[PDB]
C-alpha cells in the first residue's frame, strides 16, 4: 500500500511494549530521556503523512508493569 | 565455517545488560560514553570481513530501555 500510494512507510512493532513511556516518552529532568517510539518514526520518515504499521495490537499487556493501552487511547 | 573461509572469529555474547546502549552508544556531552559493542568488536577486529557469531539471542538485553530488537534489525 506504501508503494502503491507513492509514500513512505515505517512498521512500529507492539506486543513487547509493557509501559506507557515508550509511546509517550520522559519528561526531560530525568537522565536518558527520550521521546517513545512514534516520534522516532516521524522522524525517520521525513514527511507530515506516511504510512505507520502497528502491527500486533491484540499483544500489547496490562499488568503490574504497565498499561500502554490507555497511552494508545 | 570461519577457517573454511579465511575469515575472523569474535563472540558477542548478548543478554548480560538491560538496555539498549551497548549497541549505539551515547554522545560526548553524556556522564557514561560506553560506545558501540559491534564498534569495539570492528576494533578488536582490524578487518571489515569478519564473521560474527552471536550467543543467547532469545535472552536479549531487553525491558528497561526500548528493547534492542530493532537495534539487532
Amino acid at each position: 500500500i506504501a508503494r502503491s500510494m507513492n509514500r513512505k512507510f515505517h512498521r512500529i512493532s507492539l506486543g513487547g511494549v509493557r509501559d506507557e513511556a515508550e509511546i509517550r516518552g520522559h519528561r526531560r529532568t530525568y537522565i536518558g530521556a527520550m521521546p517513545g517510539k512514534l516520534i522516532h518514526a516521524m522522524k525517520q520518515v521525513g514527511v507530515i503523512n506516511p504510512v505507520i504499521l502497528l502491527d500486533e495490537i491484540d499483544k500489547m499487556s496490562s499488568d503490574w508493569r504497565g498499561d500502554p493501552a490507555s497511552a494508545m487511547l
